[PDB]
């Protein structure tokens, strides 16, 4: 209610956040990713009905 993370402290630096955080960030790539095949798709779809 305060972000008291921009403290950086043990109380909360802990295995289970940070491998949640990782998770996170590959998903969010994931997502990417997968939005630049779409798009490409489309472009070839367009020019190859």
């Amino acid at each position: 209610m305060s972000e008291p993370v921009s403290l950086l402290t043990p109380s909360d630096l802990d295995p289970l956040i940070l491998t949640l955080s990782l998770i996170l960030v590959v998903i969010l790539v994931l997502l990417t990713v997968l939005a630049l095949l779409s798009h490409r798709r489309a472009l070839k779809q367009k020019i190859w009905p």
